[PDB]
DNA sequence: ATATCGCACGTCTATTATCCTCAGCGCAATCAGCTGTGACTACCT
């Protein structure tokens, strides 16, 4: 299902606030579903960051 | 004839509300990967 958000004026100044708000257990539940697991997402995570070092290197 | 009030001529000081440089989120610059065209260079059995 569709995840749906909360567009909440930021605590800081007005300058650009206006941020979406999430619920964390529907995000972390999606991302369960995506990912399969959470080790499949440290993983996914992992390799990300050594890609970034790999492409700036 | 000499001090004295009206008028003027300025000048010092102020009972009082302005312009600079740090913050998420979405559209655009960036990149790895893959492939296509052409000739080249070479290497094993």
């Amino acid at each position: 299902p569709p995840l749906k958000f909360i567009v909440k004026k930021n605590p800081h100044h007005s300058q650009w606030g206006d941020m979406k708000l999430y619920l964390k257990l529907q995000i972390v539940k999606r991302s369960l579903e995506v990912w399969g697991s959470q080790e499949a997402l440290e993983e996914a995570k992992e390799v990300r960051q050594e890609n970034r070092e790999k492409m700036k290197q």
